[PDB]
């Protein structure tokens, strides 16, 4: 019998402090000007707190919007490539967080595109086997990595997280056809290679590793992976491209999001933009665009959704999400990060001196 | 149509560079006798190459083994905590050192238990969706993470990657019922806390984290994980246990794999061990034990194989695996690690001078 992932609860969970266009013009070679034209994003947050606490917080306002209990949860995937920690796992903090007994917990890394993988895998979890509900959520501190000298990436990532919560249903709702995949060969052109096992244990400069990211090989090849996936899904399901309601993109330029609509054929409008608040915030990008969309009104009941996202790796997708009859949360969630009583340059402070310093 | 993921390939890597008790005895207050009588290790590897090249060489080796072309590969899930990189993911530097191209390609961190997510997932993504052939990896080099002053956890594990690839078919074969999940709540028992994005990255001395291991805690909860999962599995599928002909278990403990087996009721000799050749090698246990259990005939055609795993999490897992027709490999594979003209000691010469410097 025939069974499907409902998207029955969303939640987001930005940090506070907010480092501006203008703050990383004090301190390197670049431009509000500049980084607006060709990026469009303005603004992008700065976490005070571990990727695991973020993630938390998104899940809690997925939980109660979603109406479940923690005693229901059958699965926490965690899409991440900035984890607290690697042994144990970040999915089993968030397990032991919220008081989620017994469920699966796992992190998947495939960056960027880590959401959707994670939406595919749980939907597919769910349909195949005994998972009735589950957490899947996308949480990245790419503030952690980045080289505070290097002006190419260090104006294009944000911190954040997003979460879903899944519930298993009979009608046809949910994720439907989803193509995922990796183009491995242009697999050096965005990578942070010695941050891993592969890293110098030992040598004090082992924190100043580089960033290595090719702007514009990135560029084309994410417009045409996505734009082949989602291709590959329209296809597939026999929708017509003016049946697509809305979009949710992968936010990591506002002009590969154009580039993938014209060469689409789908009006500019019906894509959800929100990189211009929050950055590049990787596997977080799409769950918190569409916790967004959801509460600025976005997407209406049984609308048909393309999702796209692309990534290091280099990792590719698109997916169909068939909306069900509910845009409105049951609950709310109090949920809070403690207080944050610096500003992002305060955070980050440390970070910089170091790698200026080094340089 | 029911469909099913068949295991068609299986392979392992281990790195030639052996640590013997004895070697551990030299610099650290333990013994031979200490360590084989209670935890059944003998012997470990110790790589001399990153997790990524071990985790290549037995894919290829498992690619062989099922005659299947890299064109054929859809699906690569690398199981690891111990990733040479986080940007990009290793997965996607198996894809491509094998030169697979466009599949879907992922890390999945569930510790030791994180085969058996692997598996299970594969499985899972493979039925309800379009994934013709996949390859599931379990591989590690947990030797980076070792404190080499704590005698605790630095006799317990190993390097070493396993891999398997499975083909959908319709007969009922590969992975049946499998129950995996997580005790969130016992999760510090199990744990390096300060390796990943909670690290402080410009301090010189974050390289001396600590490997928090309460020994008793994990075993009792382990048996009693790995126990109840496997109680459910065998209950689900309406098997006898006598019905089971082989055990592959994780190989962390000889007492927890003992004492697992006398609990469910399950002859001993039906358990697979190599933990006195490679300890605790975390996600690559079960799967070069599966293909060591192959090689050395102890698996035939429509046995019923009992696998089950616990890890950092605390992950837990077991599954039910109905073997096929085919115990013999389709090809074979001269794929090598490059020449080690090094002792174990001598690759963890610089590693244990500095750890011991720093106390
Ligand atoms: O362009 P030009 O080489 O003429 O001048 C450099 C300018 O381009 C901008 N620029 C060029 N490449 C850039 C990049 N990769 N990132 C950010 N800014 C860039 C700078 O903001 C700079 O501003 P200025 O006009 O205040 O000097
Ligand atoms: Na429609
Ligand atoms: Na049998």
């Amino acid at each position: 019998t025939q069974c499907y992932a409902e998207i029955t609860g969303w939640g987001k969970c930005l940090p506070p402090a907010t480092l501006s266009n203008h703050d990383l013009s004090t301190f390197l070679d670049t431009s509000d000007e500049w980084i607006q034209s060709r990026t469009g994003i303005e603004q992008r947050r700065i976490s005070h707190v571990n990727t695991s606490d973020l993630a938390t917080v998104a899940a809690q306002h997925a939980i109660a919007c979603a109406g479940v209990s923690v005693e229901e949860i059958d699965l926490i995937i965690v899409a991440t490539c900035s984890p607290d920690s690697l042994i144990p796992n970040i999915a089993s903090r968030v397990q032991q967080n919220l008081g989620i007994p017994s469920a699966a917990a796992f992190d998947l890394n495939a960056a960027c595109t880590g959401f959707l993988y994670g939406l595919e895998t749980a939907t597919r979890l769910m349909q195949a086997s005994h998972y009735r509900h589950a957490l899947v959520i996308g949480a990245e501190r790419l503030s952690f990595y980045l080289d505070w000298t290097k002006r190419d990436t260090a104006v294009l990532f944000g911190d954040g997280a997003g979460a879903v919560v899944l519930s298993k249903t009979e009608q046809k709702v949910g994720l439907q056809d989803a193509q995922i995949g990796c183009d491995a060969q242009g697999r050096d052109i965005l990578a942070v290679p010695k941050f891993g096992t592969a890293m110098d244990r030992f040598d004090a400069d082992n924190g100043y590793w580089a960033f290595d990211f090719v702007g514009k090989e990135i560029f084309k090849r994410a417009v045409r992976g996505m734009g082949a996936a989602a291709q590959q899904v329209l296809a597939r399901s026999g929708l017509s491209t003016e049946e697509i309601d809305v979009v949710i993109p992968h936010q990591a330029n506002i002009r590969i999001i154009q580039t993938l609509c014209d060469l689409a054929g789908i009006a500019q409008d019906k894509a959800f933009v929100n990189i211009h608040r929050y950055g590049n915030t990787s596997a977080a990008t799409v769950p918190i665009a569409l916790c967004e969309a959801l509460e600025q009104g976005k997407i209406k009941p049984h609308d048909d959704l393309l999702v796209a996202a692309f990534g290091a790796g280099l990792t590719w997708g698109a997916g169909h999400i068939r909306w069900g009859e509910r845009i409105t949360p049951l609950g709310k969630s109090d949920a809070q990060l403690p207080s944050c009583d610096h500003t992002a340059l305060d955070l980050l402070s440390k970070a910089i001196e170091h790698c200026k310093r080094h340089q």
